[PDB]
């Protein structure tokens, strides 16, 4: 584990993150897909071998010895806002198993389904909210990774707000 534990925010792309692992923002059927996805595809490609796993679950392959965790959030254009919601949560639940699992001191995490699977709406707070859920209870040190200045600022916040 980390010898203290705690949250940071970057704002580049997570295919040069500086953790021990990454967490995919995939899709079911492990396909290159677009974003994070498609960054992580021409970054670790040799990570996409089995990767397809259903939805709210994640499946980690490795690239190497680098252990890619395939995290597939719900599509909120299909999902109903309910059961949307349970999958989101339930994915970021499997994230922590399988950091917990690897043995790792840090990894790098996306916001699941706050892209072109947030059926149209900011989910940065409910996503964030999840993924707190279900890493306050591991010690590695947890880096999110996104893309717009204004997102860096709110993530940011909610992590100095809890000090
Ligand atoms: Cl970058
Ligand atoms: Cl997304
Ligand atoms: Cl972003």
């Amino acid at each position: 584990g980390a010898m203290a534990p705690s949250y940071r925010v970057k704002r580049m792309d997570i295919a040069k993150n500086d953790e021990e692992c990454v967490v995919n923002a995939a899709n079911p059927r492990g396909l290159p897909g677009d974003g994070v996805c498609k960054a992580v595809y021409k970054k670790w490609p040799e990570s996409f071998k089995n990767s397809a796993t259903p939805v709210g679950t994640a499946k980690t392959v490795m690239c190497g010895t680098y252990p890619v965790i395939h995290a597939v959030g719900p599509n909120f254009s299909n999902y109903t806002e309910s059961e949307g919601d349970r999958e989101l949560a339930a994915a970021y639940r499997e994230v922590a198993k399988e950091v917990t699992r690897l043995g790792v001191n840090s990894v790098a995490i996306p916001l699941l389904s706050t892209g072109v699977y947030s059926g149209g709406k900011d989910r940065l707070t409910q996503s964030l909210n999840h993924l707190f859920t279900a890493m306050d209870s591991t010690d590695a040190d947890v880096v999110i990774y996104c893309r717009d200045k204004e997102w860096e600022k709110k993530i940011s916040e909610a992590i100095q707000m809890r000090t």
